[PDB]
């Protein structure tokens, strides 16, 4: 039943892992991650030892959250769990949690290299992002922090969504709006897509307020219909005092780009989050003609997020985490 574990010192703690995982090699330091080779599967994997997983109520809930989330994600364009383990033989000894994923070799900073991608290559990368987003959103989950560094790719350009840092952020998050919808991630995708087509950051704001300034120069100041939906007295009054800027014509901003790409960008980067295109709708858009397949753009099982409202003791989060470790089933090889 239980695999045989071995001990090895790695970034100044004692890691303890099943024999199947060979040649651990630190690559990052919440938790440290080593690259490794999984002899059972012939896969190169990332093994993450969680740091201080049950040191406080907050740590324990965070551990449980991360485990719950990774266990739920089962989709080609989203990072999944290959394995989860502990050296512990019972709940009473349970102090350590290790998570295992595919070892991703690069992210979308490394692929762009600040040089333009071809339009065919942007189609394939954005398609995959949207395919992953459809899945995530169908589980009633919002990513909230999509950016090139959270987008990992292999050598065949197969992409997985993972989880300056303000450049890809929807204006309503910059404003602390608090009732975010799923199209915040769509905003992020438009920013990424722009950058891939042009080789340049769309909105490289220097500071917080500068980020909003650059955003408004592209998409115009709020229209009459948007203004009706703003409950904040301070926001309305400040917005009403700005010199009204015209939304720019994206066709005369993204010069020589596929006009289908431009049309899609217009539908993603609408100031009004209620009027942004959804991921499912973006997949049906003619820009993705050569990739779109309704038979193979799957949705997720319902994801039970009720734990998030709960205030439980360290030992209760720990036992729930231990239940999740014990129930884990490896994906089909
Ligand atoms: C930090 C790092 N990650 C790499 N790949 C990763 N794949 C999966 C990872 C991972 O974190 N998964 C994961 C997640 C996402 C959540 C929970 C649990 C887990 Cl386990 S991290 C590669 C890499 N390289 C450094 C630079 N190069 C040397 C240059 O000569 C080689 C490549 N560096
Ligand atoms: C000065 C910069 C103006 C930014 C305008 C923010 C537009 C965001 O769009 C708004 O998103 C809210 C948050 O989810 C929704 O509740 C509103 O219905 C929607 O119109």
């Amino acid at each position: 039943e239980r695999p045989t574990f071995y001990r090895q010192e790695l970034n100044k703690t004692i890691w303890e892992v099943p024999e199947r995982y060979q040649n651990l090699s630190p690559v990052g330091s919440y938790g440290s991650v080593c690259a490794a080779f999984d002899t059972k599967t012939g896969l190169r994997v990332a093994v993450k030892k969680l740091s201080r997983p049950f040191q406080s109520i907050i740590h324990a809930k965070r551990t449980y959250r991360e485990l719950r989330l990774l266990k739920h994600m089962k989709h080609e364009n989203v990072i999944g769990l290959l394995d989860v383990f502990t050296p512990a033989r019972s709940l009473e000894e349970f102090n350590d949690v290790y998570l295992v994923t595919h070892l991703m070799g690069a992210d979308l900073n490394n692929i762009v290299k600040c040089q333009k991608l071809t339009d065919d290559h942007v189609q394939f990368l954005i398609y995959q992002i949207l395919r992953g987003l459809k899945y995530i959103h169908s589980a009633d989950i919002i990513h909230r922090d999509l950016k090139p560094s959270n987008l990992a790719v292999n050598e065949d350009c197969e992409l997985k969504i993972l989880d300056a840092t303000r450049w890809y952020r929807a204006p309503e998050i910059m404003l602390n709006w608090m009732h975010y919808n799923q199209t915040v991630d769509i905003w992020s995708v438009g920013c990424i897509m722009a950058e891939l087509l042009t080789g340049r950051t769309l909105f490289p704001g220097t500071d917080h307020i500068d980020q909003l300034k650059l955003i408004l120069r592209l998409v115009g100041t709020p229209g009459a219909e948007l203004l009706k939906k703003i409950s904040s007295e301070s926001a309305r009054n400040y917005i009403q005092s700005l010199t009204q800027m015209p939304k720019m014509n994206f066709a005369n901003v993204f010069i020589g780009a596929n006009p289908l790409a431009v049309d899609l960008l217009e539908k993603m980067l609408v100031l009004d989050s209620d009027k942004r295109i959804t991921a499912a709708q973006a997949l049906a858009h003619a820009y993705f003609a050569q990739y779109h397949d309704p038979d193979d753009e799957p949705v997720a099982d319902p994801y039970d997020q009720s734990f998030e409202s709960r205030d439980l003791l360290i030992d209760e989060w720990k036992s729930l985490t231990y239940d999740e470790v014990i129930s884990f089933v490896p994906p089909p090889l």
